[PDB]
């Protein structure tokens, strides 16, 4: 119990940064940067994000805004360009995200998560509609799937190159809390068992979840 849920606690984190960095991306507070005569690509300053994050009503004040980023330096979310600030500083200085320069710590239960990450993006697609509601006993189920069904998805899609890599991710995704079965508690079998997600890849964190308990 207590593992699982600070898997999920590390879970929350990861989602958060990653909507986060997408955001900054597309709004341009990340981009390639002059200082000193040189480029430094990639990256965003601190005071002008600070400003964004309150313009966004991501955080009420600097002193918020502050706390934020530094549970995203902290967690390796994000890191100072030349690994000279461990602190975050309400100053003109150039932060970047882990992903971003290939410096991301990784472990088993991250790649996990980030590939969770990955597969529900595509299951939430217009043209995908491979999750569907079934009923069990009674009882109806949301955005299901067959084992079998998505062990084939899985590989049409690229996500697996063949069918026993995709089981075998599967059970990664089953020991780290991110499908369940429906219904009892029960292993990952490529079967017509039905599956869904139990981890949620799909809401919108707000940036002050980041100050809940534990993360």
């Amino acid at each position: 119990g207590a593992q699982q849920r600070e898997l999920e606690r590390m879970a929350e984190v990861l989602v958060t940064g990653e909507q986060l960095r997408l955001r900054l991306h597309e709004e341009k507070v990340i981009k390639d940067r002059r200082h000193h005569l040189k480029t430094y690509p990639n990256c965003f300053v601190a005071k002008e994000l600070i400003d964004w994050l309150i313009e966004h009503k991501e955080a009420s004040d600097r002193e918020t805004a502050i706390k934020l980023m530094q549970k995203l330096a902290d967690r390796g979310i994000i890191h100072h360009v030349c690994d000279e600030h461990k602190e975050f500083k309400d100053v003109k200085l150039f932060y970047r995200f882990r992903k971003d320069d290939g410096t991301f710590p990784l472990d088993n239960e991250v790649k996990a998560f980030m590939r969770g990450q990955r597969l529900y993006e595509k299951l939430m697609s217009p043209e995908n509609t491979l999750l569907q509601p079934r009923e069990e006993e009674g009882v109806k189920y949301e955005r299901t799937f067959m084992a079998s069904e998505f062990l084939d998805w899985l590989v049409q899609e690229g996500e697996a190159t063949t069918r026993k890599e995709a089981e075998q991710l599967c059970h990664r995704l089953m020991e780290h809390g991110i499908i369940q079965h429906v219904s009892s508690k029960h292993p990952f079998v490529d079967s017509n068992l039905l599956y869904q997600f139990r981890m949620n890849f799909r809401r919108r964190r707000r940036l002050m979840e980041l100050l809940n308990e534990k993360s």
